[PDB]
């Protein structure tokens, strides 16, 4: 399991819960220095239990796919929170089993239908540490509406951080003020998939895209990504979904 406690957070401990969380996931190979993530996993090895305090010391468990970093579901206290999603119903029969009740939300987990459901786009929603802290205070009693907000924060500052350094640094930036996320961090969260995607294409052919990514950079300036030597990929990108699951 990895774990982070917002009370005494700085920028510091929570560089170490990002690192504990890429390193908690499994691979057996780099692509061009970034960790794969693997195919597939069975049964109770697929799933990661992140254990987050908030400030006051409650607590969630969130369970993480492993091969994906897609978080499933949570506990809080004796109730378990899953999403309305084939991968998250197959997860409860692993995962929080000891829970008085299982709640399926009423949404799955995908960044549209959350955002439907919190009822504003995430470019809206500040994030950073205490928005953290507020996520986990809100996802510890249910309330549908407000946790579509809270797990929007949850996944941003805990899987998207994980898979770009950039996006940990600009929580580490929010560690004691929120703030929307950067055009580019949206960019980049949209991006995993065909930048793993792509990454994993250029192995045969030279280090070259099969198809360009477009994403938007630091300045707000719209660029094309079209080979492995872009800081993207050596700098920033930490885990690749495997094509398999493309
Ligand atoms: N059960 C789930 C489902 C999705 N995700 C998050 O959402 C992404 C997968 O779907 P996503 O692209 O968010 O949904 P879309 O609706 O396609 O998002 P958008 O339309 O805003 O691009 C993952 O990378 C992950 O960060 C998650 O954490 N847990
Ligand atoms: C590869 O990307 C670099 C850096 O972004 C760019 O300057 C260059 O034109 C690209 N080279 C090729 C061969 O695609």
């Amino acid at each position: 399991d990895v774990s982070f406690r917002l009370s005494g957070a700085d920028p510091s401990s929570y560089g170490m819960f990002i690192k504990d969380l890429r390193n908690a996931l499994p691979h057996t190979e780099k692509v061009y220095n970034i960790p794969l993530l693997l195919p597939s996993v069975s049964g109770a090895g697929r799933y990661l239990l992140m254990h987050l305090f908030n400030y006051d010391g409650n607590t969630i468990t969130v369970a993480v796919d492993v091969t994906n970093v897609y978080i499933m579901g949570y506990l809080a206290l004796t109730t378990s929170y899953f999403f309305n999603e084939p991968a998250a119903d197959l997860a409860s029969q692993y995962v929080f089993r000891s829970a008085r009740r299982k709640i399926t939300l009423p949404y799955s987990g995908n960044y549209e239908r959350l955002q439907i459901a919190a009822g504003k786009p995430r470019e809206k929603i500040p994030i950073g540490l205490p928005a953290l802290d507020t996520a986990i205070s809100t996802l510890l009693h249910y309330d549908s509406t407000a946790a579509a907000g809270a797990l929007l924060v949850l996944i941003q500052t805990t899987a998207e951080a994980a898979r770009f350094k950039y996006i940990e640094q600009q929580i580490q930036e929010r560690a004691y003020r929120d703030e929307v996320p950067s055009s580019a961090t949206i960019s980049l969260e949209n991006s995993w998939s065909g930048l793993s995607k792509q990454i994993q294409l250029a192995q045969g052919n030279n280090g070259v895209f099969r198809t360009p990514t477009v994403l938007v950079d630091s300045k707000g300036n719209r660029v094309q990504i079209t080979n492995v030597t872009s800081n993207v990929v050596t700098s920033n990108i930490q885990l690749l979904l495997n094509t398999k699951n493309i």
